[PDB]
């Protein structure tokens, strides 16, 4: 199995998602359309990120290793609708849903600089991602947590649900990234990219397939 054939499973398995949600989303009353509007956006910049790095697009030297710049366009994208998506379920008003969009934003911005920054400098850009991470996560897990808790019980499961997979798969990005080519290089580029693959198709259609059972179920 190479980059290709990886590149080519993720753009299957977003393809899926994509078809899926935007299927069940079908009718849609008039206030519940907004989430599975999001969720193929999420899943389908995703698939046409996947599809242009597996024809081989994108993939842009920097010293000693590849950066596929198109995962990164597709974080920038597809992560603050992720967000979108934990703030609407948890009752958030502009000014929340503001602060939380432009910490995922600096943490997705920091990343593709770093990547994209040959020297030992591109850590200090790591850095910063990881600090707004941070902040992230203490807003996922504590006010929104906290606004959400106004939700009924379902909605207030369904978040909660949502929010220890974002947390948690999220929380370990870093760490492929810090081990793999942008940082270290110990795990090779075909390995990263598919711990990597895994984890985009969980965090958005994992995370899509989960929503459309709470929604089933309510
Ligand atoms: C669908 C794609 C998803 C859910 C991507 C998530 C990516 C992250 C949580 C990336 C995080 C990073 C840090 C916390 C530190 C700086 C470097 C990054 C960009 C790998
Ligand atoms: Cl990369």
């Amino acid at each position: 199995v190479g980059l290709t054939t990886l590149f080519w499973l993720g753009a299957i398995g977003m393809l899926v998602g994509t078809l899926a949600f935007a299927w069940a989303g079908r009718d849609a009353g008039s206030g519940e359309r907004r989430y599975y509007v999001t969720l193929v956006g999420i899943s389908g910049i995703a698939a046409v990120a996947y599809v242009v790095m597996a024809l081989g697009v994108g993939w842009v030297p920097v010293a000693e290793r590849t950066v596929f710049a198109p995962r990164y366009i597709d974080w920038i994208l597809t992560t603050p609708l992720i967000v979108y998506f934990l703030g609407l379920l948890a009752g958030l008003d502009s000014r929340e849903f503001g602060i939380v969009i432009t910490l995922n934003t600096v943490v997705m911005l920091a990343g593709f600089a770093g990547a994209m920054v040959p020297g030992i400098e591109r850590y200090a850009l790591f850095g910063m991602g990881a600090v707004a991470f941070l902040g992230l996560v203490y807003y996922l897990v504590g006010p929104m947590t906290e606004s959400a808790s106004q939700r009924s019980s379902g909605i207030k499961s369904l978040y909660v649900r949502l929010r220890n997979l974002t947390v948690i798969l999220w929380a370990i990005y870093p760490f492929i990234w810090l081990l793999g080519p942008p940082g270290v290089a110990l795990l090779t580029p075909t390995v990263d990219v598919a711990l990597i693959v895994y984890l985009d198709l969980v965090t958005k259609v994992g995370f899509g397939f989960i929503a459309l059972d709470a929604a089933a179920t309510l």
